[PDB]
């Protein structure tokens, strides 16, 4: 009756490292979290030269990007706590199986369940942190849409923002000294025969330029954060499949005998299955800061 006994704990064991793999392997690894951490706190600079509207736009983008970053993390303490009791109880687990008897059996049975079981609760206290992460990344991609209409219109020649630097470019080059140089929007550095138009129309190509290349960062930024949503939006439908799994052979588990007459094979590969998760577990909590 054996191969049954296997084949539910094994699946057990597997079960439950592949939704812990959702994160180690996939949540941790296709999402560029810390781009994100760098581009949160770059995100206040030169916040004062944004048009109005602009600048509200990007301050809420900061602010939806963070609280996604923060949902993530509290997403991964949660799933960490649940390793940290995995790779503990399945070590027992594979220890149990010393001198075997019916008594280490029953142990056994306890064990694989309590990581189930707790693998249930975790997991889904995390799904609830992984929505608000993806409600944020959605939000902040609408309003990454609407700041880059907003500054299409802004760094458009036509516009009052755009003639308002020309202009005020041009009244610090006359008002300056021949062959020196002018100091623009965002950073803009430009010589003084480009400003003071000694050769006409030159000066705002690189105005042009250098407007253009924020509202490709904006755009860079925006394409970043639609796929970093469609891959946790992936992931925790994964896992809503994958809990249910988990709660179906728990179930199955508990009306599961663990003593029985196992050959050395099927020693083997459940003490291997063991310990595949709790070297996932091991990977998973060094990753995020468990330190020797």
């Amino acid at each position: 009756v054996c191969d049954k006994t296997v084949e539910v704990v094994k699946n057990a064991i597997e079960t439950a490292d592949g939704a812990l793999d959702l994160y180690n392997k996939y949540l941790d690894q296709v999402i560029p979290w810390q781009t994100f951490d760098e581009t949160i706190k770059e995100l206040s600079r030169f916040k004062q030269e944004y048009s109005q509207a602009a600048s509200v736009l990007v301050g809420d983008i900061k602010t939806l990007l963070m609280d996604s970053q923060d949902k993530y993390f509290e997403a991964t303490q949660t799933v960490y706590e649940w390793a940290g009791v995995a790779t503990q109880l399945l070590a027992a687990y594979i220890l149990l199986f010393d001198e075997y008897n019916e008594k280490k059996a029953s142990a056994q049975k306890d064990i694989l369940i309590k990581v189930l079981d707790d693998g249930i609760t975790k997991l889904n206290e995390a799904q609830k942190s992984l929505l608000v992460s993806s409600q944020s990344f959605n939000n902040a991609s609408g309003k990454l849409l609407a700041l880059d209409s907003q500054l299409t219109n802004d760094f458009s020649e036509k516009s009052s923002y755009f003639q308002s630097q020309v202009d005020k470019i041009r009244k610090e080059a006359y008002a300056g000294a021949a062959a020196g140089v002018v100091a623009g929007p965002f950073g803009l550095i430009i010589s003084y025969s480009i400003a003071a138009g000694v050769v006409e129309g030159k000066l705002i190509p690189e105005l042009k330029n250098k407007l253009k290349s924020v509202q490709n960062f904006f755009t860079t930024l925006s394409n970043t954060v639609k796929q970093a949503n469609k891959d946790i939006d992936a992931a925790k439908l994964k896992l809503t499949t994958e809990i249910a799994a988990i709660g179906e052979i728990k179930t199955e588990t508990e009306t599961t005998r663990f003593y029985c007459d196992y050959d050395d094979l099927m020693l083997s590969l459940l003490k291997e299955a063991a310990k595949k998760m709790i070297n996932t577990a091991n990977e998973y909590q060094k990753r995020h800061g468990k330190k020797t």
